[PDB]
C-alpha cells in the first residue's frame, strides 16, 4: 500500500574521444594544476558533428532500455533535457522516438532551462506517475548535451558531452523520490545563456559560480523547510544536512561540488536558531569540514572527472558515479540532490536509495561505457571543433550506438552501428 | 473531498498589427476565396521584431496576473511552451520571471514540440499539482509564438502569433480537467520543421494535414477507451464522441477544425461494434454531419479566424473564444481536446467546465484584447518582414505591455508600456 516513484535506473553514453586535461593546459599556456588541482578536471570529452545531441540521446536511451530490458511500450513519456537543440520546432525526442522504433502511445518533448533542463523534465515525469496518470507504465528522461565554450576562453577546460537517459517508475529502484519536499530558487540572470546561431556559450564566469550558489541556497532551504515539517530531517546534534547520507551537485567542473557543499553547510549554519553565538570565521570553518565533504559528496565525481560539464546530463552523472560504487550500501539511505542551470533556476530534492539499486548499476556497465573512447590530441580536438554542425566525419557508430551521417534537404540522417 | 485540478483562467496577448487576408490573396495573385471559404481565415496578425516570444509571453502573462487578482508569491511553476525559442539555453520562462519581478519560489523553463508544447507543459503543471506537490499553490503555462512561411509561400496565409497564459490550479474554473484519461499518439515524421538559423518553417503541407489527422485517430482513441472505463461516455444511440459537449481542436487554420472533426467522428463510425453493416461513403455522409460540426466545433474560431495559426495557442484560443460566449451554458458540461504539433504528437484529453468559467472569461476582456490593433498594408507587412531579428521597431508598448527594445552586446532589452 506503500506507494514509490521516481527513477528506476539510468543508462550512460559519452562521445567516442577525449583528451587529457593537462594537455589542454599546455597547448594554452596554462600551468596544468589550474585545470587538475583548481577544477578538479582529468579527462575532457571531445566530440565531431556526427555525435550530435539526438546521437547521444539515442545511443543512452537504447543502451537503457536493453541493459535494463524495458518494454518499449510500456513507455509513456519520452522527455528529452538539453540545451543543445537542433531544431526550433520537432524535438530531440521525437528523433529519439524514431531512431529507437518506438511505439505511439506516449508522450513526446524537450525541456529547456540550461543545466536544469532534465530535472524540469524529470519531475514531469514523477509528477505524472504520481498524479496517477502515468501508473503502471514508465517514463524514459534523457539529459542530453555538448558543451561548447571555444578555443582560448576561460571556460574551454570545463567543457564535455554525452547523455544520461534515465527511467522513472513506480518501481524506482535507484531514487525514491520524496514527492511534493522540493525545494526551488530561481531568477532571471545573464550568468551564462547561447543565443540562436552561437554555436559556443556566453558566459560571466565568476559570476555564474555567484548565480549558482544564491540559488542553491534558495533551493536548499525550501527543501530544508519541508524535510522538517515531514519529520525526515531535525535540528539535533547534527545539521539538517548532515542527517543526508550523500549529497549530488549539479558538476560544471569538479570543484563546484566542494563549493556547493560548503554552501549548503553553511545554510545551516546561519540558519541554526543559536546562529548568534557563531561569527564568519567559526561557520566557514566548520562549513568547510573535509571530513563531510568526504562522507557526503567526495565519491559522486569519478564519471564527471573524466567527461567534463555535460549541462543537463551533469548532476545526473554524479548521482550515477555515487551509485556506481555503493548503491548497496546505501539502500534504505535518504540522499539529497541540488539541480542548477544558469538563465536561472535551482531545485534541491531528495529521496531514498533502493534495495535493489545495486542490481540496476550492475547492469548499467559504466566502466566498459568510458573504457571504449579514445584519447585523441588537442591538435585533433582542435580540427573536429572547427567542422561545421553538417560535417559529421566518417566513422561507423559502436554496435547499437548512433551517429548523425549527413544534412540532406534539411533533413538529418542518422545510423545505427552493427 | 472532490479534489479538482485543471484551468482556473487564461489571458490572450496578440501583435499590435494585423492584415486583411483578402488583401494578401489579391498581392499574391490568389482568389480570395481561397483564404476565406478554402482556408476560413479573416485577418493574419502580423510582427515586428519587437514583438518577440518573450514580449508575447509577458503581455498575457501580466494581464492574467492582473485581470485575475494573481497573487504572485502563489505561482510555484512558470513554464513557457513554444517552437520559437530565442535562446539555446536561457528559456523565455526566465525572462518572463524577470519582466514580471515575479518572486523566486518557483521552477521555470520551456517546452518544445511544434505546437504541442504548449499542451505538454499544461500537462505537467496539472500533474505537479494533482500529485500533490503542487497542493495549495498555482501554476502558468504561457503558449506564445509567431508562424512564419515566408513571402510567395503556401504556408504564409496560415500565418499568426500571439500568446495564451493558462492559470493552472485546484480552482479550475474554466476546465476541471480529467486527470489520467488523456489519449496520445506520436511518431517521428518531417511534416513540419524548423532548423536552428532558419527564421521561416519548412513545411510539406498536405503530408502534414494527414499526420495531424493520423495522431489525432490514435490520440482520441486512447482517450475514448480510458473514457468508457471511466463510465463518462457509453456506445449508444449517440456515439461516444457526440456525448462531448463541444471539441476544440488545434486550429493551423480554421478548415482544418471541420477535417478534424469529421475523422473523430470516422473513429467512432469505424469502431462500433456494428460497423461491418456500413460503407466507405455511409460512414462519411455521417461523419462530416453539418449539425455536429454546428454543435460541438463551428463556436470555437471566432479569435483564431482574426489572429492566424499561433502554433502553441492555437488550441487554447479556441478553448478561450468557445468559453468567451458559451461558459455559462457549458458549464458542469464535460468538453473534449485535442492537442496537435508536427514532428508529431498528439494529445485528446477533456474536462468539465466550471461553474464560475463565465466570470473568468468576463475578466479576460477578449474584444477589448483584439480591438487594440490596427490593419496595414500587405507592403507593410512584408517590410517588417524584412526587418532583421535584431531591428524592433521604435514605437512603446501599449500599457503593461512588453517590447524587444534591442539587443546589446548579446542581451535582450526589454521595455513595459506606461
Ligand atoms: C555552466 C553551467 O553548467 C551552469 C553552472 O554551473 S554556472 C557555475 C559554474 N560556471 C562555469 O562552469 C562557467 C564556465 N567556466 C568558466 O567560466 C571558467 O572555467 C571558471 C570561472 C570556472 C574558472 O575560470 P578562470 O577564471 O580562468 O579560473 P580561476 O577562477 O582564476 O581559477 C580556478 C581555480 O583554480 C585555482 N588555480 C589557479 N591556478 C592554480 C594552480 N597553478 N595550481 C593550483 N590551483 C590553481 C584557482 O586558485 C581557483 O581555485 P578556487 O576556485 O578554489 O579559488
Ligand atoms: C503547422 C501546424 O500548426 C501543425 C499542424 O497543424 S500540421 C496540419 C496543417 N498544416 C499547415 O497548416 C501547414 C502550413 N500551411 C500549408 O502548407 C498550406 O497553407 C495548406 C497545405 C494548408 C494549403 O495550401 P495549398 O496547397 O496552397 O491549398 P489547397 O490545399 O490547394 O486548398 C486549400 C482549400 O482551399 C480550397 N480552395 C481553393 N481555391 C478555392 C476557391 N477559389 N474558392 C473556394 N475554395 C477554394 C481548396 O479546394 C481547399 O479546400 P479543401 O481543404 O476543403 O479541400
Amino acid at each position: 500500500m506503500k506507494k514509490r516513484v521516481g527513477i528506476e535506473a539510468l543508462a550512460v553514453a559519452v562521445p567516442s574521444r577525449y583528451v587529457d586535461i593537462e594537455d589542454l593546459a599546455r597547448a594554452r599556456g596554462v600551468d596544468p594544476a589550474k585545470y587538475t588541482a583548481g577544477l578538479g578536471a582529468r579527462e575532457m570529452a571531445v566530440t565531431d558533428p556526427g555525435e550530435d545531441t539526438v546521437a547521444l540521446a539515442a545511443t543512452a536511451a537504447a543502451r537503457l532500455i536493453r541493459q535494463q530490458d524495458v518494454d518499449p511500450s510500456r513507455i509513456g513519456m519520452l522527455v528529452v533535457g538539453t540545451e543543445t537543440g537542433i531544431d526550433h520546432s520537432k524535438p530531440v525526442a521525437s528523433h529519439v522516438q524514431g531512431l529507437l522504433k518506438l511505439p505511439r502511445t506516449m508522450r513526446t518533448y524537450d525541456t529547456q532551462h540550461a543545466c536544469y533542463g532534465g530535472t524540469a523534465g524529470l519531475m514531469a515525469a514523477v509528477e505524472w506517475i504520481a498524479s496517477g496518470a502515468g501508473a503502471g507504465k514508465v517514463a524514459v528522461v534523457v539529459c542530453s548535451d555538448i558543451a561548447r565554450y571555444g578555443l582560448n576562453t576561460a571556460g574551454e577546460p570545463t567543457q564535455g558531452g554525452g547523455a544520461v537517459a534515465l527511467l522513472v517508475s513506480e518501481q524506482p529502484d535507484l531514487l525514491a523520490m520524496d514527492v511534493g519536499l522540493n525545494g526551488v530558487c530561481s531568477m532571471d540572470v545573464y550568468d551564462f545563456w547561447r543565443p540562436v546561431g552561437r554555436r559556443e556559450a556566453l558566459v560571466d564566469g565568476h559570476y555564474s559560480i555567484t548565480c549558482y550558489l544564491e540559488a542553491l541556497s534558495g533551493a536548499y532551504r525550501g527543501w530544508r523547510e519541508k524535510a522538517l515539517a515531514a519529520g525526515l530531517v531535525r535540528w539535533s546534534d547534527a545539521l539538517p544536512g548532515e542527517q543526508l547520507a550523500r549529497i549530488a551537485y549539479h558538476v560544471p567542473f569538479c570543484k563546484m561540488a566542494r563549493k556547493a557543499h560548503t554552501q549548503l553547510r553553511l545554510c545551516d549554519l546561519e540558519d541554526a536558531a543559536d546562529a548568534a553565538a557563531s561569527t564568519p570565521e567559526s561557520r566557514e570553518a566548520q562549513a568547510k569540514s573535509a571530513a563531510s565533504y568526504d562522507a557526503q559528496v567526495a565519491t559522486s565525481l569519478g564519471l564527471n572527472s573524466r567527461i567534463g560539464n555535460v549541462y543537463t546530463a551533469s548532476l545526473y552523472l554524479a548521482l550515477a558515479g555515487l551509485l556506481q560504487h555503493e548503491a548497496g550500501a546505501l539502500a534504505g539511505q535518504r540522499i539529497g540532490l541540488l539541480s542548477y542551470g544558469s538563465g536561472c533556476a535551482a531545485e534541491f530534492y531528495s529521496g531514498t536509495v533502493g534495495e535493489k539499486a545495486a542490481e540496476r548499476m550492475a547492469k548499467a556497465d559504466l566502466e566498459a561505457v568510458l573504457a571504449r573512447r579514445e584519447r585523441v590530441s588537442i591538435e585533433e580536438y582542435e580540427r573536429l571543433m572547427k567542422l561545421p554542425a553538417d560535417a559529421p566525419e566518417a566513422v561507423a557508430p559502436s554496435p547499437g550506438a548512433f551517429r548523425l551521417t549527413e544534412i540532406r534537404d534539411h533533413r538529418r540522417q542518422y545510423a545505427e552501428g552493427n
